């Protein structure tokens, strides 16, 4: 027996997805025997297939070979990844040859799930916020690509924080706290962070940011005073505060209108949204204050976001005059009694300062120049005149002398008591 000579086409590739359901693949293998026609034909059926072979091989009597494989078995193959399968067919006689079959793999992306959003709220820590998840990855062409690049996702614009990520899928996103306060109650900042799995598929992590409000800071002036009687009819005091929020210009301003009054202030203060305040009280209302006697009150203004801050105004109260009434005058004549003349009287004092400076200081009034005479007075107000009956013989009948006294009450304030002498023969 002679061998055959088997020639023509015993090549031929695939490529994953280039169709579905099947890859196909066609040649023609002519054979010539030298043992006659009926020798030069192929056994029709399927080729013997090398171990491990996923796709077949049928060839026709002609020698028309076809190769077929489920696109479904090759998915495995990586972006040029080759597998090479071999083929043996014979003659009617029993000489073989081999049609070798390449495929060739194509990327499948990655398929990637799991936490990919995550949220942190301005001062939860210090001095980092701080977010964590896990992501997950698969990718058919296995295990080699079933894994992230480990390192930093790719930030959006102006981000804050960053994130790093894992092999394994595990990230973690940070950001400094010192750099959120800006952020107002409630008010939000989106940063995303695009990771990657070994063959370049990508997905987003999306952080949210949430602010909370920062009190304001205000400053300025914050104390006042005012005097009795140093204007009328209102005493007014203004100054002016100054605020600052970090959580922006919108904030950083007063709620204008009227400050809270302590209990019992009789004055009231207005402020601008620009900090300037002004305090009104009627003098009328204040006149009860003694020298040097205080009251304070205190009004609460606030910022925009609600922080307060405490106006603080001093009263301070003058002296007014006591009124002195009563009898402020006598009389005595010469030799009416002996040895001395002798008159009493009762003063009366009342003072806007109050009952505890309605009271005369008892001791000697400041006599008139050339007095004879002298007079006393208690606490009381009741007063106590004496003139010895021999200084005063020398007055004519009907002739007088007027001799006054200063007294005073407990203020300072002063009042005259008048002592008319009428001299008989
Ligand atoms: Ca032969
Ligand atoms: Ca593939
Ligand atoms: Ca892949
Ligand atoms: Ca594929
Ligand atoms: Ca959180
Ligand atoms: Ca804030
Ligand atoms: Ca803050
Ligand atoms: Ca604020
Ligand atoms: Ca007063
Ligand atoms: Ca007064
Ligand atoms: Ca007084
Ligand atoms: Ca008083
Ligand atoms: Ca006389
Ligand atoms: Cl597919
Ligand atoms: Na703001």
């Amino acid at each position: 027996n002679d061998a055959a000579v088997i020639t023509g086409s015993d090549t031929g590739a695939v490529t994953e997805d280039e169709s579905t359901p099947l890859l196909t693949e066609t040649g023609t293998l002519s054979v010539t025997d030298v043992d006659g026609a009926d020798e030069a034909k192929f056994q029709a059926g399927n080729g013997t297939p090398s171990a491990g072979a996923l796709g077949s091989l049928t060839i026709t009597e002609g020698g028309a070979w076809t190769y077929n494989v489920d696109n479904s078995k090759v998915q495995y193959l990586g972006e040029g990844e080759t597998k090479v399968e071999t083929f043996t067919v014979a003659s009617v006689d029993g000489t073989t040859h081999t049609v070798t079959i390449t495929i060739t793999g194509v990327n499948d992306a990655a398929v990637i799930t799991g936490s990919d959003t995550g949220a942190v709220t301005e001062d939860e820590s210090n001095p980092t916020l701080t977010e964590t998840g896990t992501l997950s990855v698969t990718d058919v062409d296995g295990a080699d690509e079933a894994k992230f690049l480990a390192g930093n996702g790719t930030p959006s614009a102006g981000a804050l924080g960053s994130l790093t990520i894992t092999e394994g899928g595990a990230w973690t996103y940070n950001v400094d706290n010192s750099k959120v306060q800006y952020l107002g109650e409630g008010e939000t900042k989106v940063e995303t962070f695009t990771v990657a799995s070994v063959d370049g598929t990508t997905h987003t992590v999306t952080i949210t940011i949430t602010g909370v409000n920062d009190a304001a800071v205000i400053s300025g002036s914050d104390t006042g005073a005012v005097t009795e009687d140093e204007s009328t009819p209102l005493l007014t005091e203004t100054g002016t505060l100054s605020v600052t929020d970090v959580d922006g210009a919108d904030e950083a301003k007063f709620l204008a209108g009227n400050g809270v009054a302590s209990n019992g202030a009789l004055g009231s203060l207005t402020i601008t949204e620009g900090g300037a305040w002004t305090y009104n009280v009627d003098n009328s209302k204040v006149q009860y204050l003694g020298e040097g006697e205080t009251k304070v009150e205190t009004f609460t203004v606030a910022s925009v976001d609600g922080t307060t801050h405490t106006v603080t105004i001093t009263i301070t109260g003058v002296n007014d005059a006591a009124v002195i009434s009563g009898s402020d005058t006598g009389a005595v004549t010469e030799d009416e009694t002996n040895p001395l003349l002798t008159e009493t009287g009762t003063l009366s004092v009342t003072d806007v300062d109050g009952a505890d400076e309605a009271k005369f200081l008892a001791g000697n009034g400041t006599p008139s120049a050339g007095a004879l005479g002298s007079l006393t007075i208690t606490e009381g107000g009741a007063w106590t005149y004496n003139v010895d009956n021999s200084k005063v013989q020398y007055l004519g009948e009907g002739e007088t002398k007027v001799e006054t006294f200063t007294v005073a009450s407990v203020d300072g304030t002063t009042h005259t008591v008048t002592i008319t002498i009428t001299g008989v023969n």
